[PDB]
RNA sequence: UUAAACC
């Protein structure tokens, strides 16, 4: 079972921190991989998320905007969907393009600094209690901020348990 | 709806 009180203590022989699944990946104080970034998408807008599915274009706020567009530099950049008030996870994607003014899904507004494209990896709509925690305990114990960056080992994590539960037949949306 | 990366 996953457990962060000893995160920091998960260390390579050069003292570097180290994912506590994958002993290879070497992260930052923060627990964060510089080859694989993860970020949350709460999602309150039904029409919005179905658009998504369809299209592969994201409206990005702006208040992370910034962090997301740097993460793309020079990482892997992945989006983990999930419905603000249930915390049923609707599935994730790759960061396929960087932020831009060009490309915006109808839906958006003023609280959106521009569009991303994605690729949708897996799809779902799906409940899983230690999804449910890790997204409750996201922000040092407290419920996720939308667009927050989360842990190399939270967002593998979560797309460990979409995988499992879709391979299952659980939590499906196609 | 075969995570990626690392091995």
């Amino acid at each position: 079972p996953l457990n962060f009180s000893r995160a920091s203590e998960h260390r390579n022989e050069k003292g570097e921190r180290i994912s506590m699944i994958n002993p290879r990946v070497v992260l930052d104080e923060n627990g964060i991989s510089h080859r694989s970034r993860y970020f949350i998408m709460l999602c309150d807008n039904e029409t919005a998320i179905a658009h998504a599915k369809k299209t592969s274009i994201w409206a990005v706020k702006k208040d992370s905007s910034k962090r997301i567009s740097d993460a793309y530099k020079k990482a892997s950049v992945y989006f983990i969907f999930v419905a603000q008030q249930t915390y049923n996870a609707l599935g994730y994607a790759q960061v396929v393009s960087d932020l831009n003014s060009t490309e915006l899904p109808f839906w958006s507004d003023s609280s959106h600094a521009g569009g991303v494209r994605i690729k949708w990896i897996k799809t779902c709509n799906l409940f899983s209690a230690e999804i449910s925690e890790i997204v409750s305990h996201m922000d040092h114990g407290s419920e996720a901020r939308d667009g927050m960056e989360m842990m190399y080992d939270e967002g593998s994590r979560l797309c460990t348990l979409i995988n499992y539960a879709i391979m299952k037949r659980i939590g499906r949306d196609r």
